[PDB]
């Protein structure tokens, strides 16, 4: 289409139940990471995306938040540069974060990252401490990733033997997939996903912003980063979400040095901001204590 990235920003605001002027954003890039940039250039927080998202996930959580604040596109995903040998561990993302964060949000207290980018916001934590004050955890442990990239491992080998980055005759296509895989939610809510996650070829066809990840990476270290971070911890649990067990919040208690506690978002999958963004703007709010 010839929509700007920021023309469905109305939808953002009515699904967070906000009204009023849409706050000001731009991309922003150093190097080999994008960003959108909310509320001009001071953040208060930083969002990190999970696998396969980009920082437009984020778009409503922030809309209803009012706060400004950075969501980054991790490598490999959005507009930020891929990497050939396909790896976008959390300390590899860490490396080439922490000097654009330090660049773009060096007064960002509060860092927010679901999935890979909660353990992305662990690594940064621990390698940047004057930076990360608080982290919250969008449902994502060490152990809960670790046992989601052991199941995928051998899919993701045979996909790694395709060389063919795929293609797709219509948006429609790509959206019939996203539909296949999360039917019950509003499908205006998976367009605009799709829209900001998504590409149209001179050749007519569409692909995917994000890279095939081959491959994520290392968790002992990752537990040694927990068991050494002073930032406290808050865990988000979607409700229907099986990612993250019992045990593993649990053993996340016991390694952090400051747990604050788990929520659990009743009726919200692994995807908390895209399920139930409303109840998560309340959590990241009390966290603000603002
Ligand atoms: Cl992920």
């Amino acid at each position: 289409t010839g929509l700007d990235e920021f023309a469905l920003l109305a939808e953002n605001a009515e699904q967070a139940g906000v009204n009023g002027p849409l706050p000001e954003v731009e991309r922003v890039q150093a190097g080999a990471i994008s960003a959108l940039r909310w509320g001009g250039s001071a953040p208060r927080v930083i969002f990190l995306h999970g696998g396969g998202q980009n920082a437009h996930t984020w778009d409503t959580v922030i809309v209803g938040l009012g706060e400004p604040a950075l969501a980054v596109d991790l490598p490999g995903h959005g507009h930020s540069a891929w990497r050939e040998d396909g790896n976008y561990s959390p300390q590899l993302n860490s490396e080439t974060l922490a000097p654009v964060l330090r660049e773009l949000a060096p007064g960002a207290e509060f860092v927010v990252g679901m999935s890979l980018g909660g353990l992305t916001a662990i690594r940064l934590a621990a390698m940047a401490p004057d930076l990360v004050g608080e982290l919250v955890l969008v449902d994502v442990t060490p152990s809960a990733l670790q046992r989601h990239a052991e199941l995928t491992a051998e899919q993701r080998g045979t996909v790694a033997l395709m060389h063919g980055e795929r293609e797709f005759p219509s948006f429609q296509a790509m959206l019939d997939l996203t539909i296949a895989a999360a039917p019950h939610r509003d499908v205006k809510s998976l367009r605009r996903g799709v829209f900001h996650n998504s590409r149209r070829l001179d050749n007519g066809n569409w692909v995917w912003r994000y890279d095939a990840i081959r491959t994520f990476g290392d968790f002992a270290g990752l537990w040694d980063d927990v068991d050494a971070l002073s930032a406290p911890i808050t865990l988000v649990r979607g409700g229907s979400s099986g990612f993250v067990t019992d045990q593993d919040t649990a053993e996340l208690h016991r390694r952090a040095t400051h747990f604050r506690g788990v929520h659990i978002v009743e009726k919200s999958g692994h995807s908390v901001q895209s399920d139930q963004p409303r109840a998560l703007i309340e959590i990241v709010r009390g966290v603000l204590d603002t």
